[PDB]
């Protein structure tokens, strides 16, 4: 069974956002305009039985005085008044400034995609759901006292927290154009939590880590060869993006051998997005990179957390993740999920103008990558004392 993280409130919330404006409706009305909904269980995001049991979950990885600090400037953008110099100090020495401004919702927005993934987590582990997604979490950046790249809270770490303290190993898998800084972070420490995250990275470019530090760190103590980077050059199309990712892939499974695994699916790798950075697209006949890795991931048979992310061009997000949701449905189902290449009549259909088609509107390193990326995986194993065939895994790449 598929699941979906929905609610009347939930799509309010995932809404109000100044930087993500209504992309989270644009998907869900996608998705129901291609009459998937009736092939998933929605899942209700997690709601608490009081402020101390909230406060209680939330910082199971946050601290208290950021997350009082980001209540704080929810309070004080609902009022009037701007904010005393003594407040523009508080908020700037947790990063609430810049791309992560304050806006009179920012603390229920941001609580609201920690809600969603919790509840898809517990979804899972009672196995009520073999997947579940939820397109309105994905927020990688955020750390235990700092917002970052509009990432408020780490819904991730958070459901990923949930999942391994449910002997149980996650599997994280972040296919975001972006480093997924603040997950590999909160789990720099753990061999039980794997951290995998493809992305762009050059001089300059945000978050700047994911890459040669100046030497190639892979996690500490414990966590020692824990964390996995794969940076890649701009203009990277589908095909060797898939070529590049599909054996890591396949040799972290076979390694690894994860409880569950956690993908953050940020759509900003498309051709299409306005970073203009990779040349990926929603292609299903070449195959698209994210439905390649998804479908890959999903061969595995193992209780899967599909999450967003970023995705700047909304009605292309949109277009992507309705293939997503549709690839889902098909892999853990077996039922066909015929998909029309044209946009299906609904209330944002004027969005996917002016041709209104389902698809995108787009017309060696890798190799020194591969085998230091296969020596750290024999490390990571050795260290864990785990079991593995290293042919099997070599082979592979
Ligand atoms: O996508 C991110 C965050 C990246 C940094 C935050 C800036 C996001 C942004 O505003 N991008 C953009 C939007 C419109 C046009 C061009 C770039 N993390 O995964
Ligand atoms: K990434
Ligand atoms: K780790
Ligand atoms: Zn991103």
């Amino acid at each position: 069974s598929v699941g979906i993280v929905y609610g009347d409130q939930y799509r309010q919330l995932c809404c109000s956002s100044p930087k993500f404006g209504d992309r989270y409706a644009l998907v869900m009305d996608l998705i129901n305009a291609y009459k998937l909904i009736p092939e998933l269980s929605r899942v209700p995001p997690l709601q608490w039985d009081s402020p101390s049991r909230m406060y209680e979950a939330v910082t199971a990885f946050h601290s208290t005085e950021y997350v009082d600090a980001l209540k704080k400037l929810q309070m004080l953008h609902c009022e009037e008044k701007e904010l005393t110099a003594d407040d523009e100090l508080l908020m700037d020495s947790f990063s609430l400034n810049y791309d992560c401004p304050g806006f009179p919702s920012v603390f229920d927005y941001s609580l609201a995609a920690v809600q969603g993934s919790l509840a898809a987590a517990s979804a899972l582990i009672c196995r009520h759901c073999e997947v579940v997604i939820n397109w309105g979490g994905g927020w990688h950046h955020a750390k235990r006292s700092e917002a970052s790249g509009f990432c408020y809270l780490n819904d991730i770490v958070l459901a990923i927290h949930r999942l391994v303290s449910s002997q149980t190993r996650v599997l994280y898998v972040d296919l975001d154009l972006h480093h997924g800084d603040g997950v590999e972070e909160a789990f720099w420490y753990s061999p039980r939590v794997v951290t995998f995250s493809v992305h762009h990275a050059s001089p300059g470019f945000f978050p700047g880590t994911g890459t040669w530090n100046m030497i190639f760190l892979n996690g500490a103590g414990r966590g020692r060869f824990s964390a996995f980077n794969l940076p890649l050059e701009e203009g990277i199309n589908d095909l060797d993006w898939s070529n590049a990712i599909g054996p890591i892939l396949d040799s972290l499974n076979i390694v690894i051998q994860p409880s569950y695994v956690v993908v953050q699916c940020g759509a900003d790798c498309l051709a299409t997005d306005p970073h203009r950075i990779f040349r990926l697209t929603n292609f299903y006949p070449s195959l698209s990179g994210y439905l390649y890795a998804i479908k890959k991931i999903l061969s595995w048979k193992v209780p899967t957390l599909i999450l967003g992310g970023g995705g700047y061009n909304f009605p292309d997000t949109a277009r992507l993740w309705t293939r997503v949701t549709a690839l889902t449905i098909e892999e853990v189902k077996g039922k066909k999920m015929t998909i029309s290449p044209e946009i299906p009549e609904h209330s944002y259909f004027s969005r996917y103008g002016p041709d209104f088609e389902l698809d995108i509107d787009y017309f060696d390193s890798i190799q020194k990558h591969h085998r230091r990326i296969l020596e750290q995986l024999r490390n990571y194993a050795d260290l864990n004392k785990l079991i593995y065939d290293y042919d099997q895994v070599y082979q592979l790449y």
